[PDB]
């Protein structure tokens, strides 16, 4: 088995098509997915036509091992793709329709820093490595591309499967590859992180300011430490379901900066103490009175002014 | 190998049936459910019919290799199951008897908002794509289809195994499809869930409660503080159990609450506090009298309420 | 190759014999176990007799290919077992002498009513389905059952590997199936859980206890409280290495009566405070002198109780 | 192929030689390592000898399917050697050389009695089945066994690799058995345990002792008591690296010997309250006072005791 | 197929070269790596040769199994490369080109002296065993050697991918064997670890040292205690995500230095009060004024001490 052969000298075009199946494992620490769909080809080979009166059929099934297909490999994957070939089927021109269903771990990466309120594109890399005889060029079959209904991925929100028609040809060791672009664009649930992790999260904040309407230090100590204390824990949470990224992202500068307001907070505790035992409670009075006004303030312009420059 | 011929112009009607025989690994988290099954399958494929006279046996026993196997595929599947095939007998007329026992990590979406008094009814999906010299149809054998009793799923209760009869006869990709549904209904047991996680969570509620019968503010504090603590601890080891949902869960929502609980008393406890030091413990006593009888009662009615809309 | 024919009508016994070399990793909420070991298989064909006085051969080796080898599985296991074949030989009246060295994940259920103080009984089952031609049926060859005295399983004593003699033949999808049942006792080794769990967790409770040798209820708070914190620990560790059991563990029972008794010392704390503020130290004292005794013969006689309706 | 025939009635000798070239991935909890090693065997087979001289080569490459290799296998394996051969080379004599690459995970059991100062022993066994024509005993070629000056083991010094000569023939199901022993000797490098849990632990403890230097009893509570919970963090974070062993480790020694002196100084705390409250300080002040040169001296002699008992 | 035979007495040349497509999984526990790459081959076989004016074709394309391809492996994979064969093309005058595309996890060491602020070398060693007719030299070829430019590694920044020209050429069991070194050199992206974990256990231990300006012991003792309780869950947060090294991390200095100025600040809070009760708090005031610029200050200098040893 050998390429076929050019009529004049224009390069093989092989028309692609992914039905994305099944949907599942996203890896966030890991940037992969797993897919479950299939690949249909298409391309023109003489060598194989003939005419259906003689033939006495208009369409002949061959093996994989029988006629010549062409060496389709995925980018972004982990390992070789799992696939069976589901039918191959040749019409009286010579035109191939070829048929496989495939399993692969791919390899996408993701940007958190509007987590978890971000929006992802998912890229599935189909490529073909140009042959000695001549040159593989590949094309999207929009009549054979899309995802059944039933495609569910655990905590994500499927908005499209679309494929980058025109493919993005280069040279890579003295030989042409012609490379194509399936994006699958998703949107994350953010709905479970409002309850489980920014709501909890805040009421151990407003706890710790109840150490302003108190003038018992060694209570404010237990307040405002006890707090951070459980603070540490939701930012340990966090950072487990999250890879180590070289920026800031939308809950790790809420995170980061809820820790700055803690400080300040032990800071006014120990100032209204101090003064209380210098027997100056007048000064430690309008300190307290004014950290009342000046937290809750100072903490949600912050919060407009973070929102803001991350959407 | 190629498929058998049609006396007429009829479809071949390949029977079905799944035997479980061993049911594991239910992932709530991944949506999985591994399953280890017998496969029956039936065809008439009168190219191999024989006479028991001449060729000495009244059945006759090939390899897979040897015939032609209707291509039969799972939808929701992790990747190809582990098949190996116990039997292949055909009869003097050719109808085939197949036989494999296989083993796969099925994709079957759980419901957790009545969690973790729930039920669900998992699926396996058979489906056959018909070839272009004739269409393959799929149908049940209800001989042929059930669960030994010795099946167990590890915190779950086996309800039942049956079949929807009528396939779903479709078109994909310019080729007919016909798909079967194996429905395996379970109900968990939520027994272990009581003395673990809801009465623990409890009484830790109630000793936080025990800060309406105490004058002391800074006993107060480290009683709220503490027991919060100690059901953040609940509400984490609660959301490990689980998926990221974009609803609301049953105990997801008793646990949200009791954080509203423990905001009320920390409020209570320094309204006692404030009130008390500005020297008025008349009003500071009525306060945390009414919240004696206040928080059990709205605790209990909210819970009667939130039961009520989840069940 | 076709199954040896019946001299009479009497069926064919397969005698079986399962030696284990490597026994490892039990999952305890898994309730698997991994294991490595040798499986003889034997048989009378006929068609392979030889003259033993002609051939000069005692006895003749063959592939697995060359003959007929009945086709025996595990029912409890996760995929098909790792099998090698070692030697097949054959004797001149037509014994068949078959060994094959295997590896598999077995699916026992484990019971945990008495942990960590339990004894397992897991289980190994050979199936054989009958063929069309003649019923297969199996044996145990007493001689050929076994395991080495290297053989050790982390966290467990081996007590004994034994078979159950009588098969157990039964009726599936219209064929005959035999079983047999390979029973491997253990016991846990609780060595390990009196100093890691058992003691660490009664020094918590006895150190809560020393709030009824104190008059200072923010210091009684404070060791009621963090003790308990402590409990919840302990708790989720124990709940961490144990499956969802729809039953009552003997750990489990222990663990939540101890709930009980930090919500008792509470309410007791509670009390002393109460009646101290109410000015009549007088009923106090005599409620914490009475708890002193009280705590401790209670939680004695519970556990007598306890130890008693498990053991 | 079978057995190379004996020229007298001796056993065939099978020259084994194991070269390890990586070793990683040691499990404590497990009691596994994997190994990536070379095998080298050699043996006589006076049917495969021929001619230099006419042949014109001193020696001739076979292919494994062409000629007979012995079935060597290995006993404390998971699954089966992933094993590729690398050379078969026969000389003049019939001297046939046999070199593989495999890699496999080892079951060795370790002895934690000194950790995490033990020294381990892992082994690697191999075993060859005699036929029914002649038996088969193993040998070790001591110039093919050794390992590679890059081999590192993670947390561990590899002392030495050497091999038991002298090999264990015995009887195993009617057939004879012939059992090498490779043994590998590590030492586990307990640098890091030092600064990580060892000196932390100490100090918790250090800072617990500074109650003896304190008449507040509130701060006592919080100085014992909370330095016991870091205690309680460090014994368990120990009993995750480790497995449920039926004897005391040294480090579980000395954990379970801190766990006293906890609740001792719990005693002394209420006892010097109790004594305080009951208006003799002058009691309460003495046993205070000893407890300061007590606690030091007893735990300093009490940890001679353990190194010496475990050393 | 056997080797090419040499013209006069040289070795015979396999021009090598590795380039990357994806990288991945870089586990520092395990220091392990996933790798997915092209492997291209060069080697000369005049047996192969043939004229490309008759022949009319420049090139010749062949089967794997067909001719004699060199067993080329890796020294530090885990287990043998998942390897698919893309093109094998031929030459005029015997020159064969061969590619294939691979996927294996390599174990290459890694250093944590500098950790989070460290860089890596990780390698890949190419090696090939010489028969006994003709020794195989492996050489590279630079023009087949690279990376693509969205290669990404999480979080790690991939600076480059060079191979050591010069092969190393040693005698390992009797034969000559040729290795060849590929070095990917990467650097960490250590701005996570600043907000995550450097800034929160600084402001913990700030926290701690508010003690000097606070009499109240009973606060201190929180204070001091609990902020260390949050140390030590920094301390294991962090030794979770590293190996048990040998020698002392730069962040493991800094951690474990931090344990003894929280030691050093609970010497001082002891002292304080123990100079209060003894009636003498002109030495307690003197102590805690000096503490309040000794702690910053030390810390400070002991920091700049570390930082200039580490780098
Ligand atoms: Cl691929
Ligand atoms: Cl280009
Ligand atoms: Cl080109
Ligand atoms: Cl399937
Ligand atoms: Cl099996
Ligand atoms: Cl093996
Ligand atoms: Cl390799
Ligand atoms: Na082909
Ligand atoms: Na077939
Ligand atoms: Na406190
Ligand atoms: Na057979
Ligand atoms: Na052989
Ligand atoms: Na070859």
């Amino acid at each position: 088995v050998s390429p076929p052969p050019p009529i004049a000298d224009e390069p093989l075009t092989v028309n692609t098509g992914i039905y994305l199946i099944e949907c599942y494992s996203l890896d966030d620490k890991a940037e992969t997915f797993k897919v479950n769909a299939f690949l249909s080809l298409s391309w023109k080979d003489r060598r194989l036509a003939f005419d259906p009166v003689r033939s006495g059929v208009r369409v002949k099934t061959y093996e994989p091992e029988a006629i010549w297909i062409p060496e389709i490999r995925f980018v972004n994957v982990e390992n070789a793709r799992d696939a069976d070939v589901v039918d191959i089927s040749v019409s009286p021109d010579g035109t191939v329709q070829y048929l496989e269903r495939f399993s692969a771990r791919v390899l996408s990466p993701l940007d958190f820093r509007r987590y978890p309120f971000d929006s992802q594109t998912l890229h599935i890399y189909l490529i073909v490595r140009s042959v000695d005889t001549r040159n593989i060029v590949l094309a999207v079959d929009l009549e054979k591309v899309g995802k059944n209904d039933d495609v569910f991925l655990t905590g994500w929100d499927i908005e499209s499967f679309t494929a980058v028609v025109k493919p993005a040809n280069f040279a890579l060791e003295d030989r042409l590859e012609s490379k194509l672009d399936y994006q699958l664009r998703i949107s994350r649930q953010y709905f479970s992180y409002i309850p489980n992790i920014i709501l909890p999260m805040l009421f151990i904040l407003f706890i710790s300011w109840t150490a302003f309407w108190s003038t018992s230090y060694e209570a404010n100590v237990t307040l405002v430490v006890s707090t951070l204390i459980a603070h540490i824990a939701f930012n340990i949470l966090v950072e487990t379901n999250l890879p180590k990224t070289p920026y800031m992202t939308y809950t790790g500068a809420i995170i980061f900066m809820i820790y700055l307001f803690y400080f300040v907070a032990v800071i006014e505790v120990t100032v209204q103490h101090y003064l209380k035992v210098e027997s100056q409670p007048a000064r430690a009075a309008s300190i307290t009175r004014a950290s009342r006004i000046a937290f809750p303030v100072v903490f949600l312009l912050a919060n407009i002014i973070l929102a803001f420059l991350f959407f």
